[PDB]
C-alpha cells in the first residue's frame, strides 16, 4: 500500500476508518467505508451558526453522490460483496471503490470534485456482468439535519436530442443565513431513445430519489455517470437556478470533456512536486501532504483554507495564522498563485480588520484570531485567543511581504501588499507601550504557546510586531511613500528577553512551564530574528522537551526538524520530521490528526509545517530578505538517496539534493 | 441474568446493544451503553413532519439526563471504568448503572420516568469513595438536530431556605408545530449554605450545561439528584413557564417524597401480575412484556400506544 | 458650583432636573436624578423607524448601568439617603454620585463611556462603612419598550484564575433593522476564590438581573466595578458574540488599565483648550461646550453628530 501516487485500503473496516477527501478548493467530499456512499460534503465560504463554539461554522451539506445498487432486486450490502477495495489517486483526486457482487458482477465507481468547475462533482460507475442481469440504480438526495425548510424537486430538461432528468433540492442553513441548492443528473452513453426511464420518489420529509432499471447482457460493461452541482447564496444570488444551469451545462459538456479539463488542471498542479529516492513511505506521505494542500486551496480566488481544509468541520472552517505561517509558505514556493489567493482572502477583509482595531481601541488593521465570511472576529468567546492572541496581525503582514519578496510584483505591492502592511504597522505602533528605559512592551496577550494566557512580552508576538514594522517600512521605501519614522524606532526597541542561561524567554512570567507548541523557537524560523547558530541550539535544547506528548498540535516538531536541518544535524532533523506527523496518523489512508493519537483529521496545518521541514529544511530553500528564493546549507535523512523539488519560485527551478 | 423482576447487562457492548426503556406513559427514556448518558427521549402526543414517510412523527427530544462526571479533572469514560453493570428493575421502572473508577470511587446512578408526574424525570447519583477525591459534575442540555430556534436559559430560584438552579431550554419541532420546554435542577442533601455553587456555560449553539465541583473525603457517600421536566405546547399552552414551575415543584417535594409517590403508583400497577412456577426465563420474559405495556400506557388519559410504545420513533409513533 | 473642570448638583430635584451626558462619540449615557440609575443610553449609528416623524431615529437603548443597592435588606432610595451630590468631571467625562446611607456607609459611584473602547462602559462603586453591614447588589438589564424579541442570557466564563459572570441581552429595533447586544460583568479585587457568588434572576419578560451579597466590617472600603459592552449589527456582523468578547476582554484588562487608557485619551483631547481669566462662569460654560463637542465626536471614524450629539433622540439623531 506504498504506491507513490495512490493511497489504497482493502476491505474498509467501519470500526476503524477515517475517510479521505477529494476536493477542488470549493467542495470537499469525505469517503465512507460503505460502497457507493460518501460520509460528509463541505462547501467552502458557506458559514452559519451551528454546533461548536456558538459562532459561524461550515455546515455538513448534501451527501449528493449517495447511491443504492441492486441486482435483480437484491441490494448491494457488506454480506454479499467481496474483493472490496478503495483507492485515492493523488494524481487526479479520483476516489475509487471496486467490488464483486457475489460471483455475478464487478462494480467500479470513481468520483471527483471537478478541478475546473468549483461547484461540480462527478461519479462514474462501471458494471461488468458474467450473466444477463437487471440493475436497479437509485441516487438519494437526503437533506442533512444541519439544514432546514428543504424542498425536493424533479424535472426533465428536453430538446429533440436530450432528456436531462434533474433531481434538485433547495434548503437553508440553521439561521436562514444561506440558501443551498444541489442538482443531480445521470449521464448515459446510449442516447435519448434507448436511455433508461428515470423515476422520482418523494417518500420522506428529508429525502427524495431518482432511479432506473437497466438490463445488462452477459460479458458486457454498462457505464453511467452521476453529475451534481452544489452552490449557495454565499456564491451566487440565485443558487436554485444556477445549480440546475450548471448540471445541464456539465451534462452537455459530457463525461469525456469534463474529465479531460479535470486532468489538465491536476497535471498543472503536479508540475510542482517533491520526489524522494530511498524511502517509499516518505515519498507517499509527502505526496499526500502536497495533495491535501492542492485539494484544499484554489488559484485565482479569495479563498483561504481552515486548519482542516475541506476535510470536515475542523475549527468551524475558520481561517487562522495556520494559513499565513503554516500552509502559505510551501504553497508560495511551489505555486505563488495559491499563495496569492490566501493573501487575497486577507486583503478583501482589511475593512473588517480596521473595524476590529477600532472596537478594541487600536489604530490601523487588527486581523481576527479566527476569520470566516466577513473578516470580523469569529473565535468562540470561551477561548481567550479571540480577544488576546494578537500575533495574527503580524502573521498577515509577514505573509504579505513574503508574497512580494517571492513574486517581485510591485503592482500587487502598491494595490494590496502596502494597504495591509501600512494598516498592520499602524496597529502595532498603537499596540506597544513605551516604558521608563525607552523600550517598547506588548502587554497582556495570549502567546503562540496558547497555554500562556494574559502574559507580557511574548517572544513570538513581539517578534511578529518587529517584522511587521520593519516590512511596512521596507515596503514604503520600495514604493516611494514616506513611512512614519516611529515604525523603525519602535521595531528596534521592542523587548525580546533572555533568561540567565542565555535562552530566549517565552514571556515575562516564563521559567520552565510546559508549552503547547513552538513559540521562542519561531524567532529562529520563520522570523529569522535569531540567526546565531549557538542561540538557535540553546533555544532548541531548552524548549524541545517542554512540549508534552498529549494534546499538543502539529505546529512544533516540523520547525525543530527544519532548524536541525539548518544546523546540518541529520539524525535530529529526521527524528523531528517523523515525530511531526507519524504519531498523528489515522488508518487506513494515513490522514493526519491535529495531535499525537488524535482522531480529528485532516489537519492541513500539520501538513503545511512538515512541507516546510522538507522544502526549507532538507532542501535548504529560503525566502531571501532581498527577494527571490535562495538555498542555504541543509542535510538529508541518512536513508534518503535523493530529494528533488520542482517548480520553485517564479523561474520554476528544480533543486536536487544528494549526500 | 434470570431475576424475575430485573433485566441485567454486564459491560455493555456498544457494537451489539439495544437499549431498554423506562417510561410513565408520557416520557420514554431509552438507555445508552455509555455511563450517565441516555440514547433517546420521546414525549408522547408531540408530532410533527420529520423524516420517515413525509407524515407526522414523534420527534427525538432532549437527552435531559446527559451527565459528564470527572474525578480530579479526569473524565469518566467506558474505557477507564471497570465492573460496569446496567440493570432494569421492572418493579419500579428504575434503570441503574454502577461502576468502579480506578482506586477512587464506586458510582451508582438510577433514573426514573416518575410514575405520578407525567412530565418529570429523576436521576439519583451515589458516589462511594475509597480515596479522597474531587468530582466535577456537568448536566448538558444539547438541542437535538430534530429541533430548531432553541434558546438556552439559566437562573436561580431563591428564598431564605433554597437556591434551586434551573437549566432550561426551549425549542421547536421542524415545522414550528410544537414548542418544547425542558427544565433541569440539581437536588443536594446538605442545604443552601453548604451546597455546591452551580456554574452555567453556553459555549455551543446547540448545547449549554450546568456544573459543580465537590470535594469528598475517603470512606464517604455523596449523593445528588437531577430532576428534569419535559413538556410541549401539545400538553400545555405555556410549556416554558410550566417546565420551570414543575421542576421547582419537584425540587421542593424532594427525592424521598417523589420516589415514595413513584413506588405507590408502580405497586398499584403490579397488583395485576402473572406468576409462572418452573420456568424462570418465561417468568422474566412475561414480566418484561407486562412492564413494557404498563410503562407505555397511562390511566386517566386519552393516550394510545404506538406499536413501539415510547421505545423510539417506530412507525412514527402512530396508533394502529 | 463654579469649578472650571466640574459641574456639581446638590440633592438632585427630579421635578426640575435635566440630566448630563458622558460619551465617547459612540455611546452616550444621560444621568438620572435617582442614585445608581441612568435615564437614557444612545448608541451612535443605529437607526430605525421609531416615533417622531415616521423616519429613521436613534433608539432608546439598554440602561445597562442600572443598579439596586440594599443595606441589611433595606433598599437605597432618594428618600432614605442624605448628603446626596452628583458631579461631572469634564477632565475625563466621569459622572460621580455620592451619598450617606443612615449610620451604615458612604457610597461613591463614578461611570465612564470608556474613551478608547467605543462600545464599553464602566461604573466603579466604593462603599466606606461606619458600621458592620451586608450589601445586596443587583445589576438589571431591562429591555426598553423601543426594542423587541429580546433574549436574556447568563453564563460563567472560567479558567483556573477567573470566573467572569456575563449578564447578556440581545434584542431588535422596531422593524428588525438592527440587532442590539449588551453584555455586563462585575469586577472584584479579592480574586476568584473569595469573590461573591453571582446569582441570576429572570423573573420578568423584559428584565433579568445578576446579584450578590457582601458582608463588610465597619471601617472598611469595599469596591466593585460594573463593565458593560453595547453594540449592534450596524457596527459588527455578530453583535451577540462581540458584546461578550468585549466584556471578557475589558474584565481581563481590569479597572486600573481601562481607566489609564481612558485618561490618556481625555488628556490628549484637552491639549486643545480655552482658558478665560477673570470670568469663572464663562470659563466653566466654555469648558462644558468643549467637553460636549469632544464627547459627541470621535476621531478616526465616519461618525457625524446630530444637533443633540449623544444627549438623547433630539432631531432623531439625524445629521444636518
Amino acid at each position: 500500500h506504498q504506491d507513490p501516487w495512490k493511497l489504497s485500503a482493502d476491505k474498509p473496516d467501519s470500526n476503524n476508518y477515517y475517510g479521505e477527501t477529494v476536493a477542488n478548493g470549493m467542495i470537499g467530499i469525505i469517503s465512507s467505508p460503505e460502497p457507493l456512499k460518501v460520509k460528509e460534503v463541505v462547501l467552502a465560504g458557506t458559514y452559519d451558526i451551528y454546533k461548536r463554539g456558538r459562532v459561524s461554522s461550515f455546515i455538513p451539506n448534501y451527501n449528493l453522490l449517495n447511491m443504492k445498487l441492486a441486482f435483480n432486486g437484491e441490494s448491494v450490502q457488506t454480506y454479499n460483496i467481496n474483493n472490496y477495495k478503495q483507492e485515492l489517486d493523488m494524481r487526479n483526486g479520483a476516489f475509487t471503490g471496486s467490488f464483486q457482487f457475489k460471483d455475478l458482477a464487478t462494480v467500479t465507481y470513481s468520483y471527483y470534485a471537478l478541478r475546473h468547475l468549483p461547484h461540480c462533482i462527478m461519479m462514474v460507475v462501471n458494471i461488468n456482468t458474467q450473466k444477463d442481469t437487471e440493475i436497479n440504480v437509485e441516487n438519494l438526495l437526503e437533506t442533512p439535519s444541519s439544514l432546514n425548510n428543504q424542498q425536493n424537486y424533479f424535472q426533465n430538461i428536453t430538446n429533440t436530442h436530450v432528456n436531462i432528468p434533474l433531481l434538485t433540492s433547495v434548503a437553508f442553513t440553521p439561521t436562514g443565513r444561506s440558501k443551498i441548492a444541489v442538482s443531480n443528473t445521470f449521464l448515459f452513453d446510449e442516447g435519448k431513445k434507448l436511455q433508461p426511464e428515470i423515476l422520482h420518489r418523494m417518500n420522506d420529509a428529508d429525502m427524495h430519489a431518482m432511479s432506473f432499471d437497466k438490463k445488462i447482457k452477459a460479458g458486457k460493461t454498462y457505464s453511467f455517470a452521476l453529475i451534481g452541482s452544489l452552490i449557495s447564496s454565499d456564491h451566487i444570488n440565485d443558487p436554485y437556478n444556477e445549480a440546475e444551469r450548471l448540471t445541464i451545462y456539465a451534462a452537455l459538456e459530457g463525461k469525456s470533456r469534463l474529465l479531460n479539463r479535470h486532468m489538465q488542471e491536476w497535471n498543472s498542479l503536479w508540475q510542482s512536486d517533491i520526489q524522494v529516492e530511498g524511502d517509499p513511505q516518505a515519498q507517499q506521505d509527502i505526496r499526500s501532504m502536497l495533495y491535501h494542500l492542492y485539494s484544499f486551496t484554489r488559484k485565482s480566488t479569495s479563498l483561504s483554507p481552515s486548519p482542516m481544509g475541506l476535510s470536515g468541520l475542523g475549527y468551524n472552517g475558520h481561517v487562522f495564522w495556520d494559513t499565513e505561517i503554516w500552509m502559505f509558505p510551501p504553497m508560495l514556493l511551489l505555486h505563488p498563485e495559491i499563495a496569492k489567493s490566501m493573501i487575497e482572502y486577507r486583503y478583501q477583509r482589511l475593512d473588517a480588520a480596521r473595524k476590529k482595531a477600532a472596537i478594541y481601541g487600536y489604530d490601523g488593521a487588527m486581523f481576527p484570531w479566527e476569520s470566516a465570511d466577513s473578516g470580523a472576529e469569529e473565535t468562540p468567546v470561551n477561548a481567550l485567543t479571540g480577544a488576546f492572541e494578537h500575533h495574527v496581525t503580524g502573521d498577515v503582514a509577514i505573509a504579505a511581504w513574503q508574497y512580494y519578496l517571492v513574486t517581485g510584483d510591485k503592482e500587487w505591492l502598491k494595490e494590496k501588499g502596502w494597504p495591509i502592511l501600512k494598516a498592520t504597522a499602524e496597529f502595532w505602533a498603537s499596540r506597544v507601550e513605551k516604558n521608563d528605559k525607552g523600550e517598547y512592551e506588548i502587554k497582556n496577550v495570549v502567546a503562540a504557546d496558547e497555554w500562556a494566557e494574559n502574559i507580557d512580552n511574548n517572544a513570538y508576538t513581539n517578534g511578529t510586531a518587529i517584522r511587521n514594522l520593519q516590512y511596512a517600512s521596507k515596503c514604503a521605501t520600495v514604493l516611494g511613500v514616506i513611512a512614519p519614522k516611529e515604525w523603525t524606532l519602535i521595531a528596534d526597541k521592542i523587548l525580546i528577553s533572555k533568561m540567565s542561561n542565555g535562552v530566549t524567554r517565552e514571556h515575562d512570567s516564563y521559567t520552565d512551564q510546559n508549552i503547547k507548541q513552538a513559540d521562542a523557537n519561531l524567532l529562529a524560523y520563520p522570523l529569522k530574528l535569531i540567526t546565531d547558530k549557538e542561540q538557535i541550539e540553546r533555544d532548541l535544547k531548552y524548549y524541545q522537551t517542554k512540549i508534552p506528548q498529549s494534546d499538543t498540535p502539529a505546529m512544533t516538531q516540523a520547525i525543530f526538524s527544519l532548524l536541525y536541518s539548518r544546523l546540518e544535524d541529520s539524525d535530529q532533523a529526521y527524528h523531528w520530521f517523523k515525530d511531526a506527523y507519524q504519531p498523528n496518523l489515522n488508518p487506513p489512508f494515513r490522514v493526519i490528526s491535529e495531535c499525537k493519537g488524535g482522531t480529528n483529521p485532516y489537519f492541513s496545518t500539520g501538513a503545511g509545517g512538515v512541507l516546510q521541514a522538507v522544502i526549507m529544511g532538507f532542501g535548504g530553500l529560503d525566502i531571501d530578505a532581498a527577494g527571490g528564493i535562495k538555498q542555504v546549507k541543509s542535510v538529508l535523512p541518512k536513508n534518503w538517496k535523493k530529494l528533488t523539488i520542482t517548480g520553485i519560485g517564479i523561474e520554476k527551478k528544480t533543486f536536487v539534493l544528494t549526500h
